[PDB]
């Protein structure tokens, strides 16, 4: 249909047809008697897959012979989405696709629904890894992604009377035909076992073995015929493990690679990091063998750790080059520091992972022993550059004292890697300042910033077709591989033809997304109101609760003077609880409260809907953005390390109400701050108020308005039948809010008037869009990884095509 | 190469090759650069499995246009063995493949030789279930084989210094390319909760629902195109089933379908049989709905009932009968009767399903409520037949008392079934005449034989191409579809060259396993000795010991008389043992500890080896049966319910020893007495003995040749090391034989001496042999299952084709 899908040619279509009607007959064994739309679904899935397998093969193929510098990015997380629409896209199949489909009585897009997403991942980590994959191979990078393959993902979340309810995530029930298991390359990995020294160095005995099996999926670049590939690892146990029970005992090991968590120091969680870690550096090694030598190691390989879940990487490579190599230490450290690089996330202290001594003693002695005498040789570098200062000693220590002895891995983390980056500017720039100042002093150098991308693929092309079409007509296909080119729109502002444009595509995109809410879900939403949509995970340091006041607020002012005009607004907010964090269950609970109040409120009306959205997940994603009008990124300033959201919504015709808070900054900066809605405290003022000490009580007592809706929360308003349910969120945020809601409450509210009054303007508004989208070049994930390949890994971006 | 395997024409062999090349490629995601020989052998079968599927499609496509009544034949075992060669050769495809994997650079025997067995049955009960599916494909019903995909088959036996080790099997490691897993098909099954009563009858609450997913196998009739179905119940958990052991605990239910059993009254045995039994009966109703009434279900639906294993089906198809589809007791009672009927496999006391009350109590309440009401109305029926016989009423019982309260599972089968058969003509006589006389002189007309049978595909055409060419020769191919045809070979029994080839295929055959001896297990044999050979599971009724007691005999008679002349012997034993059947273990290390002393003795040379065969298992037998000279069956009279084995080695060239047990007599009435090696107590003899009391003493006391051996048993002769490691032998022998070793030994000893005079005679040996090959056409499963088809099921077989 549209042009930035390719060719639906002669010989193809043809050629797909009777591919389709080969993996239905043979690969599936049904006939159209029996067939399902799942079974069409499958049809397809397997048919577009023998065009990703053959460029696969000449792809690995294709590095055998170049034999170039290989990058290993780890992650316990890989959010993926789904895999059939990205995957015709970047081959240019798309048009073929459903000219093919059409010609045989299917719809396409009925067949894209029907995939689960890969529950893979949890949020933002995840869902930046599978960006960079999306970047890596769109750049010709030799890149492989490594991780677990959990056998159920993240929970999928259900509603209940208001409560998030958690349900197993069975996203393999029906099969997974994009990805190949290799039994043959299966691994052990070892367990508990203890230290013996020989005249020969020390060996790791008695170990449990478990048994890693991977399983490969192929990573498609964009139109360049590169197919990379992430590998992810499945836990199963032995075959020499009465003999009814040892085999069904046989379940122990492989409860490894059963549930992704959603840091809690369970040992179970520590067994994941090790097994991901082991089996990954046995695989790496391995390839680099058929290039001896480990002097070229660095060279040939390059390891990226994503927060402390990998860090084990570094007391394995250790452990494998010294105790089995046989190489002497500080050749064995000199090639782990040029290897490893480590990227930090977040600057949450409850994120920070802390291993206590007692746990690495009993799983893994060998390197425990590692880690003492890395720490050893660090302390005397320390106190060589810093003669006296035994404060810094400890601080800077890998081992922690007091109550419980502890592992800090981040501090393992910077001793052990060349570079460590933080993930947007202002982020970078805290980690310097406060929690790894010490380590900045001692090594300047180490240290570099690397903000955030999406991928402009799954993020535009994908997901919002009508505007990548719209774009495309007045400068081409080109920015889908150099989203810089955007800048080219800044011409086209004050052009009448294109601001209509955008108007429209905004307009059949809410259409879309309303009429989506209603056949699934059953609620009924305006679809000219102003789409208020604020989805991430729920955390206090993300503040839907200072959302929830402001939701209410304009209820309040609704209830007061009815009859006075207000720009309808339909306030959106959705996501995932993590399953013992109490409060933000609870704020769940509150968000449904005001929905039950507002949406059943006469005097209202169509004026003011409060949603919450079931489930969020990359899928819906990737329906609600292109929908929005207003995209709220409101955490407490220096809390958010960069967000990634927030550049979704930038990309796709939304203005951004935001603290300048992580890549925020970054945003206003290349879209100029009166194109947008800042409000709030600055990271100085958060300071200023915590040395004085912040009390609550101060702005209930001076803002009338934030007094009544205390007193509603308090007395029962939003829970007539058990007035007291809402104590404990009223409690915290009076006495014990780590995150200063009422703080930033008035400015919130006087910005958010600013954000109505403009849209009653439909004509500055989406001038003022169109000045976001054309400077959002900044936030693609090639634009990253090119800045990671150059700065840190030392390989060059290539733009080349492999042979068809 | 031969004429038995078909056609290598010009367009099948190019067309296999790049079909061949399009799964190495696009399924299995390999290069040439990559590939083992095992992913060859997944490019191969996957290959040949795509000939497969195309007429499985067919085939029930045709099964649901003629509606034909469906025969359902349950058992928790089935032995397949492996798949390629025979799914080859019943499609006609063996000699085009061979030629197309030849122009490739491949060897094709090498492939096969790379499949596991499914690991997916026992012994004797699995492997007929096997030729039964065969034979029923090839005489085209609509069947459909039902049972447990167990994940791990049974134990793999090693033997480590003489003794039997079991390690698990893993014969899915690598993946089933035979099965489809059907997800969509998934069926509840219930477990413990408690029965309601309502004014609208009982029903079934609050209980635990375990899921049953299908595996579909495909079986291929002999050339006529019939595709039938066997399907396997794997155990999968529910999905509302802290959060991270809620996932965990998953396994719990899986463990159903985890490992077969090597009758131990576990409460994980009887969910199993519950299990099978649910699911299939589910699918089963299901089936029929596809034709309100179910007065026509026997004219549509037979269900074969494999010994006490699936029992349950009786009571759970009253339930569903009564409680769900709401008909009258004796509506539903005479619907099960006309479609139920059960085979009795073996009159061993201890296999015979006797389950504690308390245990179905809870497990399955409302079963156990059918029974007591099924039990009651049958009680009526003898006590109306028989007035007054109060000890017949308890006898026939289905409630045992004393002790712990029973249920016999035998007499549920009876009283709910309208045939019971035995598996050859003495058991099923024996049937009559002991365990079920009462339910006999009840229901006289109830009770049938059907002698067992093998099929001559993969028991002649497979495992002997040699032995199958030389008779198409003679007598074209007729004979494989109809075995009975081999009597044409008696006016061959006189013929010059036809007495040579029999020899020749004889000695090909053993110079072959001769040599895979040596290659996989490095032990040396003469090829021109008599290949004595005993396989089947170790247990004291088939009296491994007895042979043993020959072995020693002939080596102290060597001993003896050291310069004498004897015919040289290979005495072959192959066998597992159940891993807590102590006796049987010991037995097997008593075989190999003969062997040490045998096989190391200077004098002895290479006049006789003892060998133990490891791994006894389908493709073992395949090989080692043609290669055999002489039969060991050698159960004590009335223990073996038939035997299969002695068919497989009558049909490939071998000349039996045997009593008269099972099928031997009607091999023997077959053959002509003189044509056979019978000795030993018929079952009246041992009956005679039974009364006066078995005393081995005597035997001891009288023969000097048996006293030397179990003197040299008792002073470690066969054990140096441990001289009294053989204690509990001698000891068993002696004072507590319930299968009277000792009473047999010098008539078998004497048949011994006659088979060693006819060896020296190789031209009146072969003429022997040909009188029996000539004679087992009455041993096709092929004639087993068109007698079941017309006595039992109520079908008319069919030798038709189903169009290509
Ligand atoms: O770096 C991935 C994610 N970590 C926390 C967020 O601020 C950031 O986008
Ligand atoms: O019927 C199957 C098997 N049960 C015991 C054996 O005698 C018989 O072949």
């Amino acid at each position: 249909q549209i042009s930035v899908r390719g060719l639906a040619g002669v010989e193809n279509v043809t050629e797909l047809k009777k591919n389709f009607n080969r993996h239905l007959h043979f690969t599936l064994v049904k006939d159209r008697n029996v067939a399902t739309p799942r079974d069409y679904y499958f049809a397809l899935a397997h048919t577009v897959r023998d065009h990703l397998v053959g460029r696969w093969i000449r792809t690995q193929q294709h590095y055998y012979e170049k034999d170039p510098k290989r990058i290993y990015y780890l992650s316990l997380e890989f959010y993926m989405g789904r895999t059939l629409q990205n995957t015709m896209v970047n081959l240019a199949l798309e048009n073929a696709c459903d000219e093919a489909t059409y010609q045989l009585g299917l719809d396409m897009e009925e067949l894209e629904e029907i995939e689960e997403d890969a529950g893979l991942g949890n949020g933002g980590l995840g869902r930046l890894a599978a960006c960079f994959l999306d970047s890596m191979a769109t750049l010709g990078l030799a890149a492989y992604g490594y991780g677990i393959r959990y056998e159920f993902g993240i929970f999928n979340q259900k509603i209940c009377g208001g409560w998030q309810m958690e349900e197993a995530d069975d996203w393999l029930r029906y099969g997974n035909p994009w990805e190949k298991a290799r039994p043959e390359f299966t691994l052990p990995v070892h367990f508990y076992g203890r230290v013996e020294h020989t005249s020969q160095g020390a060996k790791w005995v008695d170990t449990q073995v478990v048994l890693a099996m991977p399983y490969d999926t192929p990573v498609p670049g964009y139109r360049n015929n590169v197919v990379n590939t992430m590998r992810l690892w499945s836990a199963k146990a032995p075959n020499d493990f009465g003999y009814i029970q040892a085999v069904l005992d046989r379940n122990l090991a492989e409860n490894i690679s059963r549930v992704l968590y959603p840091f809690e120091g369970k040992e179970l969680r520590l067994k994941q990091e090790y097994f991901v870690v082991a089996a990954t550096l046995q695989d790496i090694i391995r390839r680099f063998k058929s290039s001896t030598n480990f002097d070229a190691f660095p060279d040939k390989v390059a390891i990226q750790l994503n927060d402390t879940h990998p860090s084990l990487a570094i007391p394995e490579l250790m452990r494998v080059l010294v105790d089995l190599e046989r190489l002497d230490w500080d050749k064995a450290w000199e090639v782990t520091v040029k290897t490893c690089a480590y990227t930090n996330h977040t600057v949450l202290p409850e994120a920070l992972e802390r291993w206590p001594v007692h746990l690495l003693e009993t799983l893994l002695p060998r390197h425990l022993q590692i880690i003492y005498e890395i720490n050893q040789r660090f302390l005397n570098r320390v106190a060589a550059a810093f003669p006296g200062d035994v404060d810094r000693l400890r601080r800077m220590s890998l081992v922690e004292e007091g109550a419980v002895k502890r592992i800090n891995m981040a501090h393992l983390c910077i001793a052990g890697s060349h570079a460590v980056n933080g993930v947007a500017r202002i982020h970078s720039e805290i980690l310097k300042k406060t929690i790894f100042k010490d380590f900045y002093e001692l090594e300047p150098h180490k240290f570099q910033n690397k903000t955030n991308g999406i991928t402009p693929r799954r993020w535009l092309v994908l997901c919002n077709p009508g505007l990548a079409e719209i774009i495309a007509e007045r400068i081409g296909e080109e920015y889908i591989s150099d989203l810089d080119q955007l800048r080219k729109l800044l011409s086209y502002v004050d052009d009448e033809a294109f601001i209509r444009d955008v108007a429209k595509v905004k307009q059949e995109n809410k259409l879309k997304f309303a009429a989506y809410l209603e056949r699934e879900y059953k609620v009924h939403i305006n679809p000219n109101s102003l789409f208020d949509v604020q989805v991430k995970r729920i955390h206090e340091y993300k503040r839907q609760l200072l959302n929830c006041l402001h939701v209410i607020t304009l209820y309040n002012r609704i209830k007061k003077e009815p009859n006075k005009f207000v720009v309808p607004r339909t306030v959106m907010i959705g996501g995932k609880a993590a399953p013992g964090y109490h409060m933000a269950k609870m704020i769940i609970k509150l968000i449904t409260a005001i929905g039950d109040v507002v949406n059943h409120d006469p005097v209202v009306g169509d004026r003011l809907r409060v949603i919450f959205l079931e489930n969020y997940r990359v899928s819906l994603a990737e329906k609600v953005i292109p929908a929005a009008d207003l995209s709220e990124q409101i955490s407490t300033a220096g809390t958010e390390a960069s967000g990634t959201g927030n550049m979704k919504f930038m990309l796709n015709g939304a203005l951004t109400i935001g603290t300048m808070d992580g890549a925020n900054v970054e945003m206003a900066e290349e879209a100029g701050e009166e194109n947008f809605f800042i409000f709030g405290m600055r990271v100085e003022d958060v300071d200023r108020l915590d040395q004085r000490g912040y009390n609550a009580q101060e702005y209930y007592d001076r803002i009338p308005e934030l007094r009544q809706i205390i007193e509603q929360l308090s007395s029962g308003f939003f829970s007539p039948k058990q007035p007291d349910l809402f104590k404990d969120i009223v409690n915290m945020l009076m006495h014990h809010d780590r995150f200063k809601v009422f703080a930033d409450y008035e400015e919130y509210v006087k910005c958010q008037e600013r954000v109505s009054a403009l849209y009653k303007n439909p004509r500055e508004w989406t001038r003022m869009v169109i000045r976001n989208i054309a400077t959002s070049g900044k936030f693609s994930s090639d634009r990253t990884i090119a800045q990671y390949a150059r700065e840190i890994w030392g390989v060059e971006p290539s733009r080349q095509r492999l042979p068809a």
